[PDB]
């Protein structure tokens, strides 16, 4: 591959604006991935998992 | 591969603006990945797991 | 690979603006990761698993 | 004209986001009025005509 | 005009955000206001005409 | 015009941000009134007109 005066834009997030006003938010995580709020992410993986919440693991939670 | 004169622009994030206001807000984390509030985030991985929340451990919450 | 007069921008964040007011948070975190408030974040990762918030360990919480 | 135990906003301006990018702008003003631009204003009382945009005011362009 | 335990705002701005990037301005101006970029204002009381831009006065522009 | 035990706020400005980048700005200012970039102005009694840009005065500009 060659690249001869050529712009390139890859996994890029511009211009967010964003008001948040009197939000209430309660979170219960047991042994999950949580997100919330404003996120503006911009991600660029390579031979691996790209992810915002990611939940791989064991959780016993018996009664 | 080869570059000649050439910008290249890889998990870039820019131009947020963002305003909470009177917002209120309740974790309760047992051994997860919690992310809140106002998050710009710009990741590049290369041959591992790129994330914002990763909940990979064990938990044990029984009764 | 080569790079001639050319640019290369990788896992940049710039330009951003908040404003938080009259804000309330509560966190209870027992052996997770909690990741709050503002947050400009630029993890270029190599070999290795970028987050921001990661929780791989152990916990017992029986009752 | 009493208050007791009693809020009151007037004349207010709040929680504003904004994002300007690659903007290109060109004024050529002679002898008026230009705003351009972010404009958050806020006036309890005026003792006159309120108005964004007023042009009074004599203008002679013969020709 | 009586207050008692009572809250109160009159002529306020709060809570504003913004991002300008990569902007050009160019202002010609010849006898005249010009305002451009961010402007937060707040004034209670004004004993007068209340305007963003006001164009009274003469101009004369013959050709 | 009594008060008891009671907040009062008039003509403020809070919690205002801002982030210019390569902004480029030329101004030709002739006998007039320029105001760019960012401006918080607070003012609470006004014995005359309330405006951002005003302009009155004479321009000749013949050709």
């Amino acid at each position: 591959v060659l690249y001869v005066g050529s712009k390139t834009k890859e996994g890029v997030v511009h211009g967010v604006a964003t008001v948040a006003e009197k939000t209430k938010e309660q979170v219960t995580n047991v042994g999950g991935a949580v997100v919330t709020g404003v996120t503006a992410v911009a991600q660029k993986t390579v031979e691996g998992a790209g992810s915002i919440a990611a939940a791989t693991g064991f959780v016993k939670k018996d009664q």
